[PDB]
RNA sequence: AUGAGGUGGCAAGAAAUGGGCUACAUUUUCUACCCCAGAAAAUUUAGC
């Protein structure tokens, strides 16, 4: 209700959405009528993006498995035929929000070979999961790399299932539990978590 | 002529039994991957 539109947004002949209007209305107009879904969300985008840059309010935009923006999709037409990204108006709109042609927030992403299409599962640096088109669009850029536990970490961690006591097996407690625990996840947290889930 | 040729004709139906070929899925199927994802929907014959 506080941010509000700056342009007249026509949905069809009979129904737009007026200057001035609260944005919500925007995103009403694509819950109620499903056709208008995606173009709303896109006008969100582009007036998120503007009016961050007036000052008004500060904008984060947290995006999950970044690397499909540039990569493949395996969605066809009717004639079989391959459909690029760029084809999909979700991911164009969604491409202008990376660039930095803006300003009054930040842009942080995650990449993910998890549901990656044509990727291998040991592919998980920047570069082979992004391609080059998708290098040169986040580039420039800061990664920050995510290990697995140290020590510390996977001893918290086993602390805080035993608080909720969710390793019923008698021999989890104790420290030979622990060693084997380690050495079959390696400290990773994923592998820890699903061995814990049915001990 | 138990050799070589010409002409036409010869098309088959019933059960009772034996075998063979196909698909038969949720512990399944399709895509990415090659395993941490997303969607769909009783008799009797052998063997160890
Ligand atoms: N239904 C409708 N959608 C709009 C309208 N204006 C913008 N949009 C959508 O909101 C998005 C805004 O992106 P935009 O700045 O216009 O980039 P552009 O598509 O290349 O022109 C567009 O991709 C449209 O999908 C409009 O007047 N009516
Ligand atoms: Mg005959």
């Amino acid at each position: 209700n506080q941010i509000k539109v700056q342009e007249k947004y026509v949905w069809n002949k009979r129904e737009s959405t007026e200057k001035g209007s609260p944005l919500g209305e925007v995103v009403e107009q694509g819950i109620t009528r499903v056709r208008n879904a995606t173009d709303a969300v896109g006008i969100v985008l582009k007036e998120l993006k503007r009016q961050s840059s007036l000052g008004m309010f500060h904008l984060l935009v947290a995006v999950d498995g970044i690397n499909a923006l540039w990569g493949r999709t395996t969605l066809k037409r009717e004639d079989k035929s391959p459909i690029a990204p760029e084809e999909l108006a979700l991911v164009h709109n969604l491409r202008k929000m990376m660039k930095n042609d803006w300003h009054g927030g930040a842009i942080v992403s995650a990449l993910s070979q998890t549901g990656s299409l044509f990727k291998p599962r040991k592919a998980y640096l920047p570069q082979e999961l992004l391609g080059k088109e998708g290098f040169d669009a986040l580039d420039p850029f800061i990664p920050i790399l995510v290990s697995n536990y140290n020590p510390k970490e996977f001893e918290s961690c086993i602390q805080y299932y035993l608080e909720n006591n969710w390793l019923q097996h008698e021999k989890a407690p104790t420290e030979e539990g622990k060693k084997e625990l380690l050495f079959l996840s390696n400290a990773n947290p994923s592998l820890l978590e699903r061995h814990c889930a049915y001990l």
